[PDB]
């Protein structure tokens, strides 16, 4: 066990091994204050996160648990993932905080759109890395659901880590599926939101900034037109058939057009993610492959994840339970 000194920051008492020096708050954080740190041990400036509130109900402490099995779990460039983690609580008894530690990134996506004026090639390198990290992320059987700027940390090198929690948004990313409820739904919600992403990095524009989840749709349909009579079949609900179809009918418009000057390559194939069937949505392994790529995919490193046990998520367990099983994944962590 490490030595473990206490200081206050921002009305908390942080409590952190001796490890972590010069600890300076960065932000915040729904779900947790996070500031950067030294690591002594690595002489690498890093980022710990102390979690806030990890075990106030049923859902925080699920929710936490999730955070330890998901971070633990990932192991990937561009995939967040655990450093370290830490509690000062000897015993069970005494379990009440947790630290997680990671990459300190310094930038999110949102950062660099609004700054900087991206060239091809920075758009290529961002969406490459997205693209790498999900097929990673999806080969794990996990859907992101929430991919937006905020949640992409890049740092000064362009370098990427796909994030779950940010600290532009989050109806302007989302799949149509999802505000139209479905359920319900597949690994390309996540396709759709990385061509919102995409399409944002080449004009410097969001594509869809809906006012709410009812303007949202109307957006999305006025690019890629009404749907037509295969897809409409499947609309259950006949409120949502009624307010697509009384939208007077939508031709699809030219991606070439709305993406005028940007790489046709690039247009291409944001034609091939930003479509109204998911079933059709080009998967992340496909768009790697795509020649928009081609300066940066190489098929024999772009890996897939581990097995990853997520049968936990069916479970409604007890706080106390949910506590034990996040101990027993803090006690087992070993660092990479
Ligand atoms: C909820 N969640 N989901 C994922 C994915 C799906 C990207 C693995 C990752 C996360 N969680 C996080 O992103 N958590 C997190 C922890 C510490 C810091 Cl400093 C920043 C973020
Ligand atoms: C803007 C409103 C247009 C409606 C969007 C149509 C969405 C089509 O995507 C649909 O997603 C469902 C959930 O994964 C699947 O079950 C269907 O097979 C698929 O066609």
């Amino acid at each position: 066990r490490p030595t473990f000194y206490r200081q206050e920051l921002n009305k908390t008492i942080w409590e952190v091994p001796e490890r972590y020096q010069n600890l300076s708050p960065v932000g915040s954080g729904a779900y947790g204050s996070v500031c950067a740190a030294f690591d002594t041990k690595t002489g690498l400036r890093v980022a710990v996160k102390k979690l806030s509130r990890p075990f106030q109900s049923i859902i925080h402490a699920k929710r936490t648990y999730r955070e330890l099995r998901l971070l633990k779990h990932m192991k990937h460039e561009n995939v967040i993932g655990l450093l370290d983690v830490f509690t000062p609580a000897r015993s069970l008894e005494e379990f009440n905080d947790v630290y997680l530690v990671t990459h300190l990134m310094g930038a999110d996506l949102n950062n660099i759109v609004k700054c900087q004026k991206l060239t091809d090639d920075h758009v290529q390198f961002l969406i490459y890395q997205i693209l790498r990290g999900l097929k990673y992320i999806h080969s794990a059987d996990i859907i992101h659901r929430d991919l937006k700027p905020s949640n992409l940390a890049v740092n000064e090198d362009c370098e990427l880590k796909i994030l779950g929690f940010g600290l532009v948004a989050t109806r302007w990313y989302r799949a149509p599926e999802i505000m139209l409820n479905w359920m319900h739904y597949n690994q390309t919600v996540d396709i759709w939101s990385v061509g919102c992403i995409m399409a944002e990095l080449l004009t410097g524009r969001t594509l869809f900034p809906g006012t709410d989840h009812i303007d949202q749709l109307k957006l999305i349909l006025r690019l890629v037109g009404t749907p037509g009579a295969e897809l409409l079949k499947k609309i259950s609900s006949e409120s949502a058939r009624n307010y697509i179809q009384s939208l007077t009918q939508m031709p699809k418009m030219n991606f070439a057009n709305v993406f005028i000057g940007a790489n046709p390559l690039a247009v291409d194939l944001l034609e091939k993610m930003l479509v109204l069937d998911s079933d059709k949505r080009i998967t992340a392994a496909q768009a790697l492959a795509h020649a928009y790529f081609a300066q940066y995919h190489d098929p024999d490193d772009e890996p897939v994840a581990d097995p990853y046990d997520q049968s936990f998520e069916s479970r409604d367990l007890l706080i106390d339970e949910w506590k034990s099983l996040t101990y027993d994944e803090v006690i087992s962590f070993v660092p990479p």
